[PDB]
């Protein structure tokens, strides 16, 4: 009806059955080979895990349960005054495989608003963190400290059937998603507003809107930005560091809190979630190296020299994406209908027309197209969100949606310990000989 | 004058060359397949990564740089009036591939003494944690917050050359290893000793003994147990959840504190490290519902009630080991020397004769044999460390040695971001149909 | 030595040349159409005039000589122990197109101190006005009567060259700006403080602080509010009623006093500046017929009663803005810093969440978002300035800055008499039929 748990309960047997038969008939099918190079190259090209909530096509980009981002923009419920998709409705889609109705989304906003609550020990810890503790470290530590609230951990300690793991993973994941904006906003306010009162949860407002209120922003357009941002950074299949971390840690039956916190330690990695910032610091420098205004000739020229110094243009390229990221596209659409005459945004666009043709001619790109992180920084900066070290925290809150939707499914489907076999160089040489 | 950083400096270029040559000749060589079953079954027997410090043979158990546990028990230096191997020396071995001298180990003990010091914010955080936040959570949280002290994070922001990454990891790894007993003991004292403050570092003591001093123990044989415990838990190849988590998070260039804290979130999972706590809960439960010395048919009953309830027997089974874990045997060796008659040990021994024939007949176990977690807890209990909820913290402290040894090498060898491909069931069903 | 008149002298010939060249090449270029609907609908979206000092983007809001409000908040000089931008500096920017130095602003503050002095006839007139003559009327009347002091009127009678018009406008504009707080404060004291005479000018204070001193306020944060208030109200392009009135009247070569006094007659219209008074009347009314903190459905009721009575919601909608006014957001920023919990502010915030979804569904609003007038009044009320009928006077004092900055330029550039063609309905019906 409206209760998401009940809808999910109904789906799991079906999906259990679908997989049982699949594996019966096709369990022994070879889907891929493993080379020495792949073992050294971070499992690049390896089909390593089943992840249900989203799949990243090299060419077309991310699909959430089959739906492209444009399709989500159209089908997923919006706020009443709204153009952008609510993350509530995305989460529903990932969980159910089905586009929610307005009522179902309405229901979920209120579910989340009611679960939004921090215990004193976490509030205290955050309030006591020094200012030189990075926001992703505060988030990670705080979510870890939240596992004192874990239903799944408690229930497992008391013994419980394997068949029932998913129900308590569901309640914990719902609690954590609920609480995350409270943690993330306490960190912002503590760091960047001298500790002012994060403020209330409006039980009739959507999750993003309570978040932007708690951050201390009001522009409806910033709330619309946050709706889109939380929606599109939600999931990116199972192989990205943060998603994989959550899956790997979760497979040992660590609870959602621990699984998510580990994922945030992955997201905090420069090669993962700290790119949005690298981009902005690179854009910033660039506009102060060839002036604010720059013609397509002199910009093209900067890019070629950049590349000749043995240096890459940040926010371009990807591990798996082989074409323009639809997450970039949608941010660009937002930019050009909302802040087309922003200086920093003009540069980002100017690179959009010039950088792809370069890189191609250089050859060493594989993906000469932009990723999400090429665009996200300038948008946040435009609305007043100038504190760049905090940007990944927004990415984190978003990613909880995807990784926790899947965590619920992993445990419902009885996925086991993730535990591959390793080899040393010495050993791998010997194996090769024999 | 001994300096492990200088030995590393020599060794790294040699291994870089070798791996370059090896990949030159064998990079394209197939070393295995991927099946559907593997993808659904947590990558079981998929050869997913290179990990240098230790390798697990299914048949023979763990080797550390080629050396068995028995070999390490004989070859590795010891404390002067001691019999068990110093964990310092194992770390040396893991890092260099060379058995250390007495002098090298002495140096390492002194090095970890000197870098042992906690910042006041971490002190503050630990002192304020509630008694119902699980020790592993306190540990992970505290280690995440230590990342404020990370030299790697700091240097990476400033654009440090990739050729320098390993030196920074080394420095952070040495610091964290040095600090770890400090954190672990404060958690112990705070939870279980009303926050006594006895806990200093003697600069002429080895790491294990300084640890047991801070825990408030005096028995020489507890210190020897601790030395062995920390040595044997140190590393178990790269495909275990904690090692793999560390590897994954560190491949994103997260610093050693973040990589270790995520590792601990994985180690805290019931199907991983937390099993050493769960074993003693399960033992306590069976003793309450039995005598202290039950018949073999009554043990079979208790085990059967566990298995028919959709629960696992803690400490039994393994993803890769296909016989008894040598870390189990070696702990058996210690008990039979030092506490052969202890009642809980007779039970543990008792279960060895019973549990494996069950499990085989239950069918849901490729391996019916015990792992290290089946045996650790009873040794601790004997010496008065009855706090079962603390047991995984000791495991965590030990497992730092292995994962950080490798992390140094991962960075030294330029291993890239770990990013496998995932598929959905729907996506997989279509891939097998084309 | 700073002198704004000398900077102007340099800048004017450059802009004259540029506009001559531009018209030479593009004078005949079509920039838009006129429709019947436009003619009936108060010229909505008809591009009717050149106005140099500020431009309103529908999407992004106001820019002052290219600079956004956030940019001005950062870049414009401030009082020493202050955070908000000095209106002196905005005037500088409007006039020169250049952000001023601290020194330039200091000079301007000193200049406006020195020219602050009212003639006794204006003193006489204000002192004799009855308490039921609206503050805006007193202001407009008093400014009309100041035209006795006009250097432009005097010089124009004597046949002064058209090349000298801008210098005279400059001198009169500087005098009027200097005098304005003097007039405004006498009105305030006479109406609401029994005619106390405290009101001197400190020659080393900025314009805003001298204003708040004469109003009888002492709170440092009221003075900061005043500085921000006067900065953000300063200019809103040339097509708003007050700016356009000033432009129209001044195109007839009426002097700055006459042009400003007519502007104020327009600013006093309910659908313009008087909205900032009407908002607080409407709030007072809703609080009387509600609690102090009503439900969302009870607010919707009150708004609906307003709209079904053929009345507008004050402070909502705009002819050109198609999102939230940044002058609204910036005032929200101030309140959340300084008075976040004030009851009337919660209401104002409350209405932000409600009013825009109504209005959209009512249909008679192209723009459902609030303007600056929705928010000004609650900030004033907080500091004790409860006299809602006075509120548009502050707006008027601020809007002098923009309209007089432009007037200087209009005259400098030789803009002619504004004289469009009108038609009757009958005449229009026949024009569309041929």
């Amino acid at each position: 009806s409206t209760n998401l748990k009940d809808i999910l309960a109904d789906l799991i047997p079906k999906e259990q059955a679908r997989i049982k038969t699949f594996r019966q008939q096709h369990g022994k099918t070879v889907v891929g080979q493993i080379t020495v190079d792949m073992m050294y190259g971070g499992m690049r090209g390896m089909k390593g895990l089943v992840y249900e909530t989203s799949v990243l096509d090299p060419d077309e980009g991310i699909r959430f349960r089959g739906f492209s981002i444009p399709e989500c923009q159209k089908l997923l419920p919006k706020a009443k005054g709204g153009e952008e998709p609510l993350p509530e409705g995305l989460f529903w889609l990932l969980v159910t495989g089905h586009i929610p109705t307005e009522e179902q989304v309405s229901w979920l906003s209120k579910e989340w608003a009611k679960r939004a609550a921090l215990p004193s020990h976490v509030v205290t810890m955050l309030d006591n963190f020094p200012t030189n503790l990075h926001p992703m470290s505060q988030l990670s530590a705080a979510v870890t400290a939240l596992n004192s609230e874990s239903n799944f951990a408690r229930a497992y300690a008391q013994g419980i059937s394997r068949t029932k793991y998913w129900e308590l993973i569901y309640e914990d994941s719902m609690d954590l998603i609920a609480k995350l904006p409270c943690v993330a906003a306490k960190i912002y306010r503590n760091l960047y507003r001298e500790g002012s009162g994060i403020g209330a949860i409006d039980s009739n407002l959507d999750w993003s809107h309570n978040f932007t209120n708690m951050l201390g922003y009001t522009d409806h357009q910033f709330t619309e930005l946050t709706r889109l941002y939380l929606t599109i950074h939600s999931d990116h299949e199972g192989g990205n560091v943060s998603a994989h971390t959550s899956h790997l840690v979760g497979s040992a039956l660590s609870d959602p809190y621990l699984s998510f916190a580990a994922a945030m330690n992955g997201l905090a990695g420069p090669l993962h979630g700290l790119a949005n910032q690298e981009v902005l610091v690179w854009l910033t420098q660039l506009q102060k190296e060839v002036g604010k205004d720059v013609s397509d000739e002199k910009l093209r020229d900067y890019i070629w020299n950049t590349l000749n110094s043995g240096r890459v243009v940040p926010g371009y390229g990807h591990a798996v994406l082989r074409k323009t990221d639809p997450r970039y596209t949608c941010q660009r659409e937002f930019a050009l209908k909302h802040l087309p005459n922003d200086p920093m945004f003009k540069l980002v666009a100017q690179l959009y027309k010039i950088v792809p043709n370069v890189l191609l001619e250089q050859g060493k790109a594989k993906n000469p197209w932009p990723n999400v992180d090429a665009h996200s920084g300038v948008l946040l900066q435009y609305y007043g969100m100038t504190e760049m070290n905090y940007y990944t925290v927004l990415f984190g809150v978003s990613r909880a949606l995807g990784v926790l939707a899947q965590l619920i499914w992993s445990r419902a489907l009885g996925f086991p310990l993730e535990r591959p076999k390793s080899m040393s160089t010495e050993g791998l040489m010997k194996f090769v000989d024999s």
